Formats: structure tokens, sequence, C-alpha cells
């Protein structure tokens, strides 16, 4: 039988829930009769992207119905829907082509998830628990409740949550010290760039099981460039509550993962408003959402180079931003280096 720690095992079932990938569908009223998980595919997907994008240029252009309307019904015919009755949510505003957009990406994950977890190794020689485990290529160590590590991580989950998105309350159940396969020499050119931090990565748990097999990815040209405030890229934090809300938990899924990966940002291009690009300026090397709040820099403390802002959360020089809390954009897959993976579990008070 498995000879992984119980608390691998378990992250190993969350993220190849088969149920929980249905769920994910069922909200998007994505009628499972017409587009079960075996009829997910990444050419199926990518030609949904096409039409989401040609519906956004069509709102920025003002194709003025008709077109838009046709248009609409070409995507709920690639993407199976059920609304029962009403009238199928016209894409006529960027509002609505943000949210389709942001269907497609989870809806990608579960497809690669639910293509790892039907791999070619059906037997019984080997326990599921150890098989899937293989398919994500990311050895996996539990990281001890009383230790260093464990400390400070803990109260970079503590300080960074604040009192204002206090709708819920954090708690570190499990620690892992995951560290996908590559990572280490893609990252290691990279490594030798000043200003590396170690900050937060929310996403919904279906994505996980595509995140440690993949890695943090950069959206595909066929996808929208609407929705993100600083183009096509990789994303990330400093403070645990902002990137919480990206687990989409609740009090129905109180369990979310989150992710805490280092990152050479380099010499960073701070802004203050949203600003789609993908062409930083001749020096730069990462962007910098300037937000209103901030963990405390004088607390924040400094390991084998790496930065962890742990401070507690403060006013930040500047208000006149319509970023609340930092952001941080790198454009490089390989700047990324996953290191961590919390198994943060959310207390909603209501
Ligand atoms: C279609 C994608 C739409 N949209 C999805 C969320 C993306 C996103 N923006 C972020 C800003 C800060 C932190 C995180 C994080 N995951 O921890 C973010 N994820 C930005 C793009």
């Amino acid at each position: 039988k498995s000879k992984l720690p119980k608390p691998v095992q378990d992250l190993i079932k969350m993220i190849f829930d088969v149920e929980s990938m249905k769920k994910a569908m069922v909200e998007y009223e994505i009628d499972l009769q017409k587009m079960p998980l075996g009829k997910l595919s990444k050419r199926q997907i990518q030609a949904a992207y096409s039409i989401l994008s040609e519906v956004q240029q069509a709102v920025s252009q003002g194709s003025s119905d008709s077109q838009i309307l046709d248009l609409s019904n070409r995507f709920y015919t690639l993407i199976p829907h059920d609304f029962g009755m009403k009238k199928p949510p016209l894409l006529n505003n960027a509002d609505s082509v943000q949210a389709k957009v942001e269907m497609l990406d989870n809806l990608l994950d579960i497809e690669v998830a639910y293509s790892l977890l039907r791999g070619g190794s059906d037997d019984s020689s080997k326990d599921p628990i150890d098989v899937n485990y293989e398919k994500l290529k990311t050895d996996i160590k539990v990281v001890d409740r009383d230790s260093e590590e464990a400390e400070i991580i803990r109260k970079y989950v503590k300080n960074t949550h604040a009192t204002t998105h206090n709708a819920y309350d954090l708690e570190v159940i499990d620690i892992f010290k995951i560290e996908r396969e590559g990572e280490c020499q893609r990252y290691k050119p990279f490594k030798q760039l000043h200003n590396r931090r170690l900050l937060w990565h929310g996403s919904r748990t279906t994505n996980f099981a595509g995140i440690l097999s993949q890695g943090l990815r950069i959206a595909p040209p066929e996808a929208p460039v609407t929705g993100y405030m600083f183009g096509k890229g990789i994303y990330f934090a400093d403070m645990v509550s902002k990137s919480a809300n990206y687990c989409h938990t609740s009090q129905g899924d109180p369990i979310g993962l989150i992710l805490l990966g280092e990152v050479a940002l380099g010499n960073m291009y701070e802004l203050k408003h949203a600003s789609h690009i993908s062409k930083l300026p001749k020096g730069k090397h990462s962007v910098k959402g300037l937000g209103k709040t901030t963990p405390d820099p004088s607390a924040n403390i400094s390991l084998d180079g790496v930065d962890v802002p742990l401070g507690t959360g403060i006013s930040s020089g500047v208000n006149d931003t319509s970023l609340l809390y930092n952001e941080y954009i790198v454009y490089d897959i390989a700047q990324v280096n996953l290191k961590y993976l919390l198994k943060l579990k959310f207390n909603f008070k209501t």
C-alpha cells in the first residue's frame, strides 16, 4: 500500500476529485449531458477563446446586435449550457466576456486533470494514491507543524490577513514543500536577478492538478486580453488575503489551496492603473501594481536572498490607485519557482 504520508495522500485525493470537477462545471450551468468530462477538449476550448475574443472585439466596435447575437449563440453551441428558460446571456459587454473567459481557464485545467487521472495505469499493482502522485511530476514533502519554515509561513498567513476582507479566517491545516520537475534548472538562470520575492498565488482547487503538472502558464493568444489588468502573464501578491479570493471557496467548500512560489521580479515597472501591455520597457523584468495596502516593510524578512514581505498590513505611500492590494506580474514562466503549497481552511463568520 501507499508509503506517502497521510496528509499528502489526502492532497492527492482532492486535486483528482471528479465530483469537484463536475460541481465546478455545474456552477457554470454546463449541461453535463452534452459535455461530460470525457467530452472536454483543448481544441474545443481554444475555439471558444477565439469566439470570446471576437465578441470583445465586437463590443469595442459596436456590432449593433445581430452579429453579436449570432456570435453569442456560436459560443453556447460550442459550450453546452442549460439556462432552462429565459434568454441565453448575450455576451454584449466586457463583464460578460471576462466571466466566460474565466470559465474556459478552469475548464481547461479540468480537462488536463481528467486526462492525467486516466493515464495508462488502470491496473492494481499500485494503489491510485501512489499512481496519481507520479502524474503530477512534483516531489511533495510535508512541513512539520513546529519548524522555522512553518512558523515563518503561518506567520506570513496571519499578518497579511487584514480585517477588511475578513469575512473569514485562515487556518494553515497542512504545509507542503513542493518542487515541480524542471522548475529548478529553468529557474536557475533567472535566479541570478536581484529582487526575488516569495509571493502568494491562489486558484480554484480543480486547477492545481494542472498547475503541478503543467506549471503556472501564460494565457494563449486566442484568449481575450480582457479581464487581465496587465496583460497575459503570471500574477502574484504579498497579501495572503488577496490570493485567497481566487480559491473560490465558500461555506460549503471551506478547504482551498494556495501557492508560495519564489519569483525573480528584478527591476519592476511600477504602475498605479490598469495597462494591458506584455512588452515591458527596455530594462524592466516585471510589473507591480501599486495598491493602497501593503505589508509593513519594516517587519519584512529575507532568507537565502529571497524576500518575504510577512509584515502586517498597513497603508501605502499612495492611495490614489484602483488597487487596494499589491500585484506583481511576470511574463516568463521561467521566472517562477513554486516552493510551497498550503492546504488552508476558510472559516466564514457571516
Ligand atoms: C481569464 C482570466 C481572468 N483573471 C483571473 C485572475 C487573474 C489574477 N489576477 C491576480 C492578482 C493578484 C493575485 C492573483 C492570484 N491568483 O493569486 C491573481 N490572479 C487575472 C486574470
